[PDB]
């Protein structure tokens, strides 16, 4: 298990434009295209992202290319953020993947707002952090996925993804 296999489980793989759990146009392995309700706007974002005039359909290789870029972008966002970087640096590689997962789903600014959970993670108060993380819109709207990520923070193992 690693961050790519983890997010592939959590996000799935779809080669045609679909709506994510929030209703937003998405493709591939959780590649958000736009929050606009216009399918045409989403297709324009897709064509720009891929470099060709699709029409809402991509290949598996193309989906994996976006995925690699999106995982990169999550890590780079963590490292450039003054709240997220110290927490990330303080973690083991398994829990680092859990934080990347959160940033992939919600964005750098969103995760950086979890001030109290971030402090508990920095303090390595794993059970307390897990309780605090679940007190969130995140957990309520995607509870099975959040439970997997929270278990990863709590245990530092991949048990929730086996
Ligand atoms: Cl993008
Ligand atoms: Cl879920």
């Amino acid at each position: 298990m690693n961050i790519f296999e983890m997010l592939r489980i959590d996000e799935g793989l779809r080669l045609k434009i679909y709506k994510d759990t929030e209703g937003y146009y998405t493709i591939g392995i959780g590649h958000l295209l736009t929050k606009s309700p216009s399918l045409n706007a989403a297709k324009s974002e897709l064509d720009k992202a891929i470099g060709r005039n699709t029409n809402g359909v991509i290949t598996k290789d193309e989906a994996e290319k976006l995925f690699n870029q999106d995982v990169d972008a999550a890590v780079r966002g963590i490292l450039r953020n003054a709240k997220l970087k110290p927490v990330y640096d303080s973690l083991d590689a398994v829990r680092r993947a859990a934080l990347i997962n959160m940033v992939f789903q919600m964005g750098e600014t969103g995760v950086a707002g979890f001030t109290n959970s971030l402090r508990m993670l920095q303090q390595k108060r794993w059970d307390e952090a897990a309780v605090n993380l679940a007190k969130s819109r995140w957990y309520n709207q995607t509870p099975n996925r959040a439970k997997r990520v929270i278990t990863t923070f709590r245990t530092g193992t991949w048990d929730a993804y086996k």
